[PDB]
């Protein structure tokens, strides 16, 4: 049999066949769990290229068609010759979409297939580069209304280096290693922003600035570029009700496009594909501006709200974070921009799983990256089994270029 | 083959050396991880593992006491097919097997648990008395303590003593003829067993089940608690008046009486303990959890939230008030109570000393990481191995 999972709020249990055609191995042995781990050539080409072209005629139906056949046979030839093969262009945008859908860690999946793919495989440098960036950043934003995106830079080839972005987000606020050993800034972002300055970028001295794009061109040194300020949509935060909230002088920008994973689709490599959709408030709210080593806030929001912080069985911790969430999704709901709560994305995942339990008879979910960081037993999710495994195509960390 | 175990919010690497002594065997595989998941004469050599460790442990192995307690056990099961521990190893292997739960946040209290020996034990009225003991100890007027109690352990052709409650404390369940229930729905099975064998039906949210206890080859018989023996506490809120009128209440020992104990090969389906509740238990799973009792909404509505749209996050308003409640009113009572806050900190100082006295500790990241407020405690940003250890806490099949 294979892995008989439980929803534990409904009573029902389902039985995840998909694991089953798991191709990559994870970390894990039947000796001891590492899920909680943040971070675990012709004839594999062959087996990889041949398992996705399957899998677009699966996809559209046509699986044993003349095409099917000849696309086939057609990849098998241009990898004889070349060592390498190219995706057709609707081969790669259901590459990407699948990527998404086979994501574990991602909680937005119920909109795997409304993603928009920006082609970029013909640019030819790092000015192109940024010209493409522009493009996916001014098309996602849409002024607000968010549209999910991924620009698709040039694959990995022998001979030639990789494209990619140094920058793990395209819209980043700095982090500045402030003298006495603290920061000035986003923690998560003092050593891309070391690496700004060393390239010529002449820093600001505020919380919230936005860094320049480091894009590297094949076997170039890495280029800086500058966001158009109109470009980079920013919310205010402030409160329905504490009104000295909004004294507080806090951003967060509106889109987040994750810039520095790999794309895999048929054994093809793509070092760069940015990719973005819309924030889920405790992203922002919980992780950014309450983890200790982020923004760190949630001590000085609860001193202003006159909270007991001199004993954690008030559980001011819990009062203030929930209030710096209502602020973030009333701020964003306020200027217009696409947000959503951690109650509404859980819901929504959990018609997800049903319906690739119909589809394909299971869904690779990482438990502990599904569940929010707040509210956890609140939200369905919660209460959900879920099976983790690896299943292309796929995006993948990579190493820091530098 | 030493897995690297990183802090994220400090930035300290650790390796856990622990995992490679792991006894049985996980549920998950290079292909797919299941820690999600809720319930995922050879007998000679786990008893001479668990010789080792108990003389290594004492500072004092491959010795003259050591060799001979091998020899002993050897002759023992040569001649009966098991055999008997002495109670020191007994509350060894007792302290080891809560020392080894990878589920429990509560382990920086390992050292501190009273054993007590009811391997002597035969009748259900007898497995009646030694359990009345044990939470009139445990209770302790309101200042809990820790503690186990072993009944005879499993031994070939025989019977086997089994509590049928899943704790010893335990609230009724009543299925409606509209289809819901009345009472805690956790419990309905076990409900519908105590009418079944002669209990009376009440027909309150809060209705103390009674104890349906067997003794080897017989049925079960059933035992009701002296109500002045199970302490509970009246559900008020330090500031929200209405709170206590909703007639919350809760009890005072969690006591858990359907596992399985597993010392050197040795079983023991009947040996329940307890210790006090951290308070997300009661006030974030027991009340707030859909298919428990499921009084977020009501809550809510008292609150004079707004309830038709999830972004003014009513839900995450309602249970921090529901968990503040439960806080003062152990609080006002005199009864332990733990937050998740100051638990989950004790557990991080349980993680940094047994990465000295062993390095590592076995620990189950989904069942450490509180259910309310997860990334706010420590732990959340603690990278975790879960595996195996023996002496062991286990479940086991129900008993009909
Ligand atoms: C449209 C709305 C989307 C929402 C609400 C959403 C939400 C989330 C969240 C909350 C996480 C966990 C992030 C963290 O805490 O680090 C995540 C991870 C992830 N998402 Fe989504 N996402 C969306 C769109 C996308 C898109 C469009 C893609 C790719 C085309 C994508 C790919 C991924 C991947 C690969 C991860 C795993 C990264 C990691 O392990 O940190 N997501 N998503
Ligand atoms: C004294 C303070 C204690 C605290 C605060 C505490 C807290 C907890 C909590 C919150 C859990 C997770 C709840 C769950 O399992 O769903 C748990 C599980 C557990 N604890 Fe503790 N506990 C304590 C004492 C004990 C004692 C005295 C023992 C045994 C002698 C023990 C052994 C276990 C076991 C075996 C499990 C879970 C088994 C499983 O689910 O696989 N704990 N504890
Ligand atoms: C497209 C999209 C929408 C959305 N709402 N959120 C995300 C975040 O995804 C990622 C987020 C991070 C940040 C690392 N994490 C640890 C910290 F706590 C956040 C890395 C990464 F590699 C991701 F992929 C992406
Ligand atoms: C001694 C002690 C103290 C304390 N504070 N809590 C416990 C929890 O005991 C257990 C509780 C449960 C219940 C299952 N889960 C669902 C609900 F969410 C808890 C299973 C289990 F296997 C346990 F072991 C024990
Ligand atoms: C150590 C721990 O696994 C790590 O902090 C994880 C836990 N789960 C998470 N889940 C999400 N969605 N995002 C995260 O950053 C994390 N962090
Ligand atoms: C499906 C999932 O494994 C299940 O809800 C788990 C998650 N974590 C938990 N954590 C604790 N402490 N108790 C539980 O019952 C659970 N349940
Ligand atoms: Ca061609
Ligand atoms: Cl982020
Ligand atoms: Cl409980
Ligand atoms: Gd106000
Ligand atoms: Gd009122
Ligand atoms: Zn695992």
């Amino acid at each position: 049999k294979f892995p008989r999972v439980k929803n534990w709020e409904v009573g029902s249990i389902t039985y995840d066949t998909l694991s089953a055609q798991a191709q990559q191995d994870g970390p894990c042995t039947p000796r001891r769990c590492l899920g909680s781990l943040v971070f675990p050539a012709p004839e594999q080409l062959l087996s990889q290229a041949r398992d996705f072209i399957n899998q677009y005629y699966s996809s559209i139906k046509r699986s044993g068609s003349q095409a099917h056949e000849q696309r086939l046979q057609e990849v098998e030839a241009e990898v004889a010759a070349t060592g390498t093969y190219q995706l057709r262009e609707s081969e790669l945008v259901f590459g990407a979409k699948q990527a998404w859908r086979n994501a574990p860690r991602c909680v937005g999946r119920i909109q795997w297939g409304k993603l928009q793919v920006f082609d970029a495989r013909d640019c030819r440098s790092a000015q192109e580069m940024f010209t493409y960036i522009c493009n996916h950043i001014k098309y996602a934003t849409n002024r607000g209304n968010l549209r999910s995106a991924i620009t698709v830079f040039p694959q990995r080839c022998p001979g030639r280096g990789d494209f990619r972005i140094w920058n793990s987000q395209l819209v980043r606020y700095a982090g500045y290693r402030q003298q006495d050993g603290s920061v000035r800034g986003d923690p998560a972002n003092v050593e891309i922003t070391e690496l700004c300055i060393q390239h010529g970028w002449t820093p600001g001295n505020g919380r919230f600035d936005v860094l320049p794009l480091l894009l590297q061109a094949p076997d170039e040194p890495p280029e800086l570029f500058l966001l158009p300020p109109e470009l980079v949509l920013e919310v205010p935060l402030e409160h329905p009700t504490l009104e000295w909230f909004a004294a507080l002088g806090l951003r967060w920008y509106a889109l987040p496009a994750v810039s520095n994973m790999l794309l895999e689709i048929g054994g093809l490599e793509f070092p760069a594909a940015p990719f973005s959709g819309w924030y889920m408030s405790t992203e922002i709210g919980t992780r950014n501006l309450c983890d200790p080593h982020r923004y760190n806030i949630l001590e000085d929001v609860a001193v202003c709200m006159d909270l007991d912080t001199r004993t954690t069985s008030s559980l001011w911790k819990d009062k203030a974070a929930v209030e710096i969430n209502v602020a973030v999704l009333h701020s964003y709901q306020l200027a217009k921009v696409t947000i959503v709560d951690h109650h509404a994305a859980t819901a929504s995942f959990m018609k997800h799983l049903e319906n690739e339990q119909k589809a394909r008879g299971g869904c690779p979910a990482d438990w502990a990256w599904i569940v929010p960081p707040i509210s956890g037993s609140l939200t369905p999710v919660f209460h959900q089994e879920m099976v983790n495994y690896f299943l292309s195509p796929a995006f993948r960390y990579q190493p820091d270029p530098w």
